[PDB]
């Protein structure tokens, strides 16, 4: 790389006031990648064909036609990856399992080849002192599951998903101790079923056929449940032997009242309500929120009461992937025409007020800068939802994916991200909440889905031509507060 590259940022150095020793004992430091996103040999190794395989497939969907198939390449690379974690200070691991390549069919036949795999990464995870913390499903439902009768939506997808979990528990949790079912059921069922954006690509306008108006209220009743089932079959078969936990990753923006005004304030929490409530509340309290149940009525399934105690207190923590916040307004006279998800909050979106932006925005069209969001998100699901032990689970920001190495390592930008973030996030702990880690996304610059790789998430740069991995110093920033 060009000598600029390696400039010593005195941005590194200067550590905010944080260290280990500001948060609790035993606070776990990680990073978070998925299957998908890192791995690479897509359609090797035995794995079979998932949902995104497909949608990538019609042409213009990803930028320049760009695809997963190697991407970082991971699959190869684990060991310079793990000693990149290990190197940079970090306690732990958050990587997802791919459902196909465990079961090419998503049912039935076992694919050894993708077992060895998750073995290989597991063990010198473990030789190397990083503790794993696996992720069932990140995006990537087996195709085959979505051909017979379109995955999420039928609620046959429940049993199947348990199964695969149930294997995945009897065959690595001898090791990992720290589980989760789903990253981001909510964007799994709008960007999957609202408006088409992520695969299945479904929606009311949509290609593949759909409805906004009812699939994503189905695709995530039936998330829920996959939940439920797979922590039961946890819980009643391995949980006593293994002495593991399990939980969910749910993404939280942050919604800020536009004014102390009744309506803005009641829009605020609508949104609360529809974005992470949707999945809480059940988790929770056993139930839907109320805003919803009244909105969407019968265009929501309803739990029975053995489905409700199934789902209730279902989870030993909550993993919260926080980024960003917007302010919210009272949109005015609802038109109650069903149309989407989206439009069934009925809330206005604002990201500046008197004449000041919330914050400065990443390469991410969605991605505001706010870092007393966290604090205020953190905190509102402590008073919300009684306290419940959680896990930061994803936080970061992107650059453009057209950057050079030479400037891509040099991301003060990021540093400012993470020090002003985690600051916020020590003080809502500081106040009670019972935070127990913090994982960074990602380690690596990426295939972040729709962006394709014009978006770089990651604390160390990748050279697409060549595959090698520079550290930005974001990275070195992260080794100087943990050490
Ligand atoms: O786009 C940023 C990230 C949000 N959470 C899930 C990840 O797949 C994604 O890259």
């Amino acid at each position: 790389a060009a000598p600029f590259t390696y400039w010593l940022n005195p941005e590194i150095y200067d550590a905010g006031g944080l260290s280990r020793r500001a948060f609790p004992e035993g606070f776990v430091f990680g990073t978070a990648a998925s299957a998908y996103q890192v791995e690479g040999m897509a359609k090797q190794g035995g794995r079979g064909p998932s949902i995104w395989d497909a949608f990538i497939e019609k042409p213009g969907t990803i930028p320049n036609n760009a695809t997963a198939d190697v991407t970082v390449d991971e699959y190869h690379r684990y060991k310079e990856d793990v000693n990149i974690m290990k190197n940079m200070g970090f306690d732990a691991y958050r990587f997802s399992i791919s459902w196909s390549r465990i079961f090419p069919n998503g049912t039935g036949m076992v694919n050894q080849e993708g077992v060895d795999y998750y073995n290989r990464l597991i063990d010198y995870m473990v030789k190397k002192g990083i503790k794993p913390y696996a992720n069932l499903y990140h995006y990537d439902l087996p195709l085959a599951l979505h051909e017979q009768y379109l995955g999420w939506l039928s609620p046959n997808i429940v049993e199947a998903f348990a199964d695969y979990a149930d294997f995945c528990f009897q065959t690595f949790g001898d090791r990992v101790k720290d589980w989760f079912t789903f990253n981001e059921p909510r964007c799994v069922a709008a960007l999957g079923y609202d408006n088409g954006f992520h695969a299945p690509g479904r929606c009311s306008g949509c290609d593949a056929g759909g409805n906004s108006t009812t699939e994503p209220y189905l695709a995530a009743h039936h998330l829920i449940l996959s939940h439920a089932a797979a922590v039961k079959r946890y819980r009643e078969k391995y949980q006593l032997y293994q002495k593991g936990r399990i939980g969910i990753l749910l993404d939280f923006v942050w919604y800020e009242p536009f004014s102390d005004s009744n309506a803005d304030r009641a829009a605020a929490q609508r949104a609360r309500d529809f974005h992470l409530g949707w999945f809480l509340d059940p988790i929770i309290h056993g139930r839907y929120p109320y805003s919803m149940l009244e909105i969407v009525k019968d265009r929501m399934p309803t739990f029975s009461d053995e489905e409700s105690r199934m789902v209730k207190d279902s989870i030993d923590y909550v993993g919260i992937n926080h980024y960003t916040s917007f302010y919210m307004k009272d949109p005015g006279p609802w038109n109650l025409t069903p149309t989407s998800y989206q439009d069934d909050w009925h809330v206005g979106f604002a990201y500046e007020r008197n004449g000041v932006p919330i914050g400065a925005q990443a390469n991410s069209y969605w991605l505001y800068i706010v870092p007393w969001g966290i604090n205020k998100a953190v905190t509102y699901v402590k008073e919300t939802y009684g306290n419940p032990t959680m896990i930061l689970s994803e936080n970061g920001m992107d650059q453009p994916g057209n950057v050079s190495i030479t400037q891509g390592v040099h991301d003060t930008v990021r540093i400012r991200y993470y020090r002003n973030y985690i600051t916020e996030l020590k003080k809502a702990i500081d106040d009670g909440a019972k935070v127990i880690g913090y994982f960074a996304w990602s380690l690596l610059d990426n295939f972040e889905w729709r962006l394709g790789y014009t978006s770089r998430f990651g604390i160390v740069y990748v050279d697409y031509k060549t595959l090698k991995r520079y550290p930005k110093d974001s990275a070195f920033w992260f080794k100087n507060m943990l050490s």
